[PDB]
């Protein structure tokens, strides 16, 4: 079984959260390179990639508060 | 399930606002091609394609806005 | 129900406004194509010309102004 | 009570300021739709379609610029 | 009873000092997407938006500041 | 298999909506300058030469509109 | 009975104190989760993360202090 | 009569210092968020907020000190 | 009667250091909207707003320098 | 003393540099009012309208200049 | 092998997924400057230009913000 | 060796591309002011001369794109 | 048989708790070697080196504490 | 006499070092705020405005640094 | 004798390596003025007024720069 | 033998992660200074050079982390 | 010394690549103002009037593009 | 012998990259004021003149990011 | 004989290093005062200025560190 801390767990839960959001974005960029004039697949692929953005500084920003959180205190232990 | 973010509901808002310029503005391009110069075709054009850019903008440009509004708000979690 | 925005209601304006001109153009220019030198026909198809290059004109800049008061709002957004 | 903030308030003064002038553009095409060649109607309703094209600028402009007056003030909290 | 500490409270303040502005800016946009190029739609919808940017950034740049000013009170208990 | 972009398409439906404009005013040109003063043929070229007129401005207008809604959503990536 | 010394009542303390701060804390990054990028949601997780942080920071110094109050109690027995 | 030490003395030099800059700051945020645009209330809210920052740090960073003067005299008893 | 620390000070050279600035931008606003087409209105405007965004800015980047000059000297305490 | 800042003098050079000018385009049209086909009035009314348009034009863009001066100064003190 | 990273696989999705279109740009510019005022060459140029335009924008603005979304995550290392 | 960049290449692909019109626009010219009432010389001018407005405007829009591409993906190295 | 003494068995509690975590860092920094831009392998990568520090601290911050219980025991035979 | 110790001494000399830096930033200051927009002013105000800012760091922690020396002398008195 | 820093040696060798720029935009401000349509006097206060642009901006982004070389050396006394 | 300890050789595993990302960044701006006007040549530099920012702080931030890592290990010694 | 930086010397390369056009355009219209209607005084006003055009258009363009140039350099300051 | 550092080096591959393009604008320019208005000369002097801005602005650039490249490593010293 | 210890050494070797950095900054930035807009002078004073930046950080961090290497050894005589 593959370990996984507390941190990978807030870390997965934006995983989980979204369910192909990771593809979507994949897709759609796949889609669009075929034809990168459509406005039908620009204003969908601007609107997954603002949203990946998103998706990624939430989570990495996150991550980076209960580090803080968490080395403020195990210093506290001594 | 396909998931969709909270900008891509506001992104299909506009989708689903409008019931088919993306077709309409296909329709009268079609029935345009055919008679270039006929003006209840012309001026039934102009008023659908000044339409769909119109359309396109203030999709575009509102979600660019609630971009901004979530990148200093994330920025605010460290 | 097929949709119309805010520039298909000035372009539909003025085409409930005149209400057939469309018509009375075709229907004067059938006539005059029958006997192209009566001119009681040559002055009421002159009248009904004159009169459709200012219908089409009035409507095709009227279209053109409500664009670029939108797209100099539009362009605020951000 | 509907709210309204500051914004809301110099978006309101041009809308108070001119007293109707969303009627009378309103007013003066629906003059003009009925008879697209009377220059006592054309040249009554450029001075009006005119003027709502520098109605929609001059507020949406203004609007603009307390945006970006309060985006560096909100901008300097931190 | 749900409890709320004095950044929820901070939070809170802006929550309920706009009376119903999370519901305007939800009521214009549906407004909005029916017909996207009535000037008195977009106008009133820019105001509105650059109210919610003000906003979300006044309220989340407020919390940052307590935030800080707290701890820098906290790491003096050591 | 030779690439056609969304651009590429809507260049081709003018092209593949008329049949054979393109062959047809080069036809009547060389019908005409065999014996050029035939009033037959003067007004058989004069309309499709009127034709193929509005063919090539109706067609590069479109390129021209559809390009400016796409760089003003891909001006909204970043 | 579980044995509970004197820190483990001032840990307690801040325990009891807050309601359900270590729920409310999960309870909205699961909402968070499932679309990062709602303002209602971002800014009411950060008012939760930056009170869990002060939470965490204030209960872990309060347990050092006292640690280090009764360490220079018990050095003078000898 | 509540006992206040000499610590509290310094700290209470600043809370009488001040005549009601935990009232001031309270108000003029229960001000801006009433209508969070008006620059005439960021500012004032600004110059409010940084000088509420500078505050209770320069308190509490003034108790730290005299903290550890007598932290280091009462180690000299023994 | 009313405190008001240095901070409020450099805030209130601005403030007294023009007369009535946001009194002149109020009425010009005020002039402009009864009739927003005279360039003699349009021209005091702009004079105007333009210089209410640089008084509103050197305002607010003063307070913030004068901010982390404290907040350097007062870190310095301990 | 009505107060006026750097952009005001800037923009009250144009004021005080012509001297009637914005009198003499009133009078220029109201004689031009009286009898609208007299070509010493008409050419008059030319020299002073395109004289009019290219006041207001260098006016306004010298105060846009000095405004993208001083926002670039005004950003360098943070 | 040549090494080709994450921005690099982008950025050759887009190379990948147009065919030879940085050859149908450089052939219809071939063909145009052999007789540059064929309506057929040149509006059969402005169709791939207008797509190359829209390709090599939608390739860098992409590859842009992938290069923002990482910058912001490995900040968030230390 | 004379450098040449890309612009120049695209520059030089007309001048290349035309065999010797800068010197038929100059021979011709030469053959008309001799006898400026030819009508086998003003029509073999007005080809010529309209070839040469179409081949600098092709010419010089040609490389006022490819400077707006790249001035746009130089815009992204920061 | 290789000898562990008490602090070798807490040192050793973390070892064993974590199941492969001295693995899974030295597995994911090996594919983000390979490629150190996919939001992907960084964001997998940030949380397995946070976790990684926090692992680190814990472990050697608690066998700090059990050396000055001991040796504070152990100075207690004479 | 005032006494005046050794850090007094050495915040002193940088007090007597500048000749009228805290006269020249407040009389700057007093210069700008009659008028905010003036280059002359602003570009006099950002030179004396960046200098105290260095002025008052390298003041604040110099003394810091004799502070940390002085209070590794005194610990060794014992 | 007024006393001038660093930076202030930097800003002043902008005021002396210019001769009197700040008096040739002032100068040909007020040639301009008296008669603002002379293309003489257009072309050449835009010389003058693009170069003060850039004068101010390179003098500005100067000693922003060499703030930020000296504030990362002040900071690193301690 | 060179030694190479711990941290040198994680700042190792990025250097022999990419192959050759020293030379194609080297050799990309060698082909780009030839014709720095070829968007093949542009848009194949800002690929790379967009790689090698998130290389080189990827590499520097882990360094830093692995150091604090054990900056509070071998401070745990004593 | 008059002081002339780097666009006043692009300015005046076009003042004195022309010998004296300022002058023939002046001494043309004051040979035309004698007897307007001599055509070889007309076609030789022609040729100097359409002449002065592109003379100061290409100066005024030019310098425009210089200054762009330059306010794409100096931003790069900082 | 004169010093030059790495971002010396890269400023002067572009330099050497380019053979003689300060001296062909110089060298264009000089030959366009002699007679500005063949278009030999114009469509030469813009392919220059466009070439250059890339020049300066792909040269500019690149230095500011290898800038932004040394400043977030030598930011990791300490 | 001056003396020089280890830091005065560190601190000479950036200093002996580069040649003449400190005089190369001085005299490109007084050929760049009397002529602040060639782009030949800007593009060099980025050059160094960029340098020197990377110089005096540099220099400083490296002195910092081997201050706190000293300054932990030193704390380990007692």
């Amino acid at each position: 079984t593959p370990w996984s801390g507390y941190l990978d767990d807030v870390s997965a839960k934006f995983d989980t959260g979204v369910d192909n959001l990771q593809t979507q974005v994949t897709e759609a960029l796949d889609k669009l390179a075929a034809k990168p004039s459509d406005p039908a697949l620009l204003a969908a692929y601007q609107s997954k990639l603002s949203e990946y953005n998103l998706y990624r500084n939430a989570q990495s920003n996150t991550v980076k508060v209960f580090k803080d959180i968490d080395a403020a205190i195990i210093q506290n232990f001594r």
